[PDB]
């Protein structure tokens, strides 16, 4: 459909440029050897606050959406699959269509496989990248499932503990 | 190659392989959740094999009985595809992806590249490619949640498999 969404995360001026080039100010960035945490406001009609962890070595970006009242979605964690790249001052995300919805202690659901398929057939990403997207997803699905369908527990078990403001 | 098709002829006690080779079958057993087959092989590595076709999961699970100088662990080899029941003849259509389960250790997903090249060249549609991926992830999730043990996952969902031993 659309080519892969790309965002940048500038630690120097505390901004996040979104996939449409829109610049958002960030409340807070925190770097660990294994990832980048971002906490910022959102002007989205469904949610008013966003936290994310970019996990370069796993090809994952986990997010929590702080939904408006009466708008809570039935997920504990949302995970985009792609390439997430460290920079000493600017980090980068490229979204490869797939995403996971995790309900802690219950299940994980892989979404948007159809989009990956159509991006691949129309040449918006190559076969290596599409294959890698599927493998990044399955690695995560496997680790999550092996740890009580708990994303945080899987991550902590491999020394990439993530934490949230909630 | 176009998706591999096989037949499992319960009345002839044949499996007709993807080439149209008829291989004699020693035993077929039908269950509501699947078909068990035990048969000889002329493969360079193994001389016997057992499989279960699981139509409702889109999986076929196999183990091999290796030649004496060719022995490996009994890992489970899982092919992903569409498995069709019949009164007299079941059939499989292979959708390229496959898993190797090393029981109690891990699961490896193979041949994703083959699926990608079949989809892009029109040998199967997006719906079917999508179905193959979702069969594979459903299985990886269930296996991982049961100590990387295919049999334990399958038993837990009411589709127990059993081998001869």
């Amino acid at each position: 459909i659309h080519p892969p969404k790309v965002e940048y995360f500038d630690l120097r001026d505390h901004t996040n440029t979104d996939p449409k080039g829109f610049v958002r100010h960030v409340d807070h960035y925190r770097v660990e050897p294994w990832g980048l945490y971002m906490a910022r406001t959102s002007d989205h009609p469904q949610f008013h606050y966003l936290e994310s962890w970019l996990l370069p070595d796993l090809g994952l970006r986990a997010s929590i959406f702080h939904y408006h009242p009466y708008h809570q979605r039935d997920q504990d964690h949302y995970v985009d699959i792609g390439t997430f790249t460290r920079g000493d001052d600017v980090w980068k995300s490229e979204d490869h269509y797939l995403d996971l919805v995790v309900r802690t202690g219950r299940d994980t659901e892989l979404l948007d496989v159809d989009e990956l398929m159509e991006a691949h057939t129309t040449g918006l990403l190559d076969t290596a990248t599409a294959e890698q997207a599927i493998l990044t997803a399955t690695t995560a699905i496997d680790g999550i499932a092996a740890h009580g369908h708990d994303l945080g527990r899987w991550l902590a078990s491999i020394g990439m503990p993530i934490d949230w403001r909630g």
